[PDB]
């Protein structure tokens, strides 16, 4: 009762309008133990931990994908390569995350799938604006696209940006901490996501890497002592479980492929 409450609150008429119902309810129900049964408060404390996982890397409001879309469109209605890439720079720019590694954004996919084998179907987990590289992956052909993340607009616009690629693909708004992950695929992508998801559940970060369904993993953390708080603790715990990992860094990223 008191958490549809929170929800209707959180169909927050700025940043949080479309995240998934089923993140909102699992940070509404912790919200409101944690505030003592006061729902105003309990607001507060789902929003603020929205902000945290999702809010902090995106606009105030809803990006112009409108604006984003147009431009992609023009690029391929017009058949210009150069464009095309410009106008997937220019979108992934908006997400922090994805903007973080554009600097980098050619070596990191050259680089990394030198060290997967050619893959029939990949994963995008906590996808963020990352699909919209791959013209940049060299990716086969025939390889289906899996991505998906928190926010229903943010991964419509990747779906519409995979279709306006011509990528093969299947989108879903899914939250790792609940939704499944046995369904199969060759490699599925964790980039800079296991921090987030050690803020919300402690733990958590590789017990997916245990349970996804892929036999290559790729876990990245963002370096800007971050590298080193991130490295001891990944290896230590890899270490301790025996997992054959292989490790690089490109640009302010701090990349593990696990086998
Ligand atoms: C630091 S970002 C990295 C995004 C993208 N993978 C990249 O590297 O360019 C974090 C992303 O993790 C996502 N996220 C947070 N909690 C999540 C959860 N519980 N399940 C799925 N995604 C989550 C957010 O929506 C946010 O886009």
């Amino acid at each position: 009762d008191r958490i549809d409450e929170i929800e209707r609150a959180i169909t927050k008429s700025r940043r949080y309008q479309t995240v998934a119902p089923a993140t909102v309810r699992r940070l509404a129900r912790a919200a409101l133990v944690a505030a003592r049964g006061d729902v105003p408060d309990a607001v507060k404390r789902t929003k603020r931990g929205l902000h945290e996982i999702y809010g902090a890397f995106l606009p105030p409001s809803p990006p112009n994908y409108a604006a984003l879309l147009r431009h992609l469109d023009s690029a391929v209605d017009a058949g210009d390569d150069e464009a095309v890439r410009a106008a997937l720079l220019r979108a992934m720019s908006v997400h922090i995350s994805t903007r973080e590694r554009l600097p980098h954004l050619d070596e990191f996919y050259r680089e990394l799938f030198r060290h997967l084998p050619r893959p029939n179907t990949l994963r995008d987990l906590a996808c963020g604006l990352n699909p919209l590289a791959a013209p940049w992956m060299g990716l086969p052909a025939e390889t289906v696209y899996i991505a998906s993340d928190i926010d229903a607009r943010l991964v419509g616009f990747v779906d519409e940006a995979l279709t306006r690629l011509n990528v093969p693909h299947r989108t879903n708004v899914a939250d790792l901490l609940e939704d499944r992950l046995d369904e199969p695929a060759d490699v599925t992508l964790l980039l800079k996501t296991l921090p987030c998801l050690e803020t919300q559940q402690r733990g958590s970060g590789w017990e997916v890497i245990d349970i996804v369904n892929s036999p290559n993993i790729v876990v990245t953390f963002p370096t800007k002592g971050m590298f080193q708080n991130y490295s001891q603790s990944f290896e230590s715990q890899a270490r301790e479980r025996s997992c054959r990992i292989q490790r690089l860094e490109i640009g302010n990223e701090l990349i593990y492929v696990i086998q």
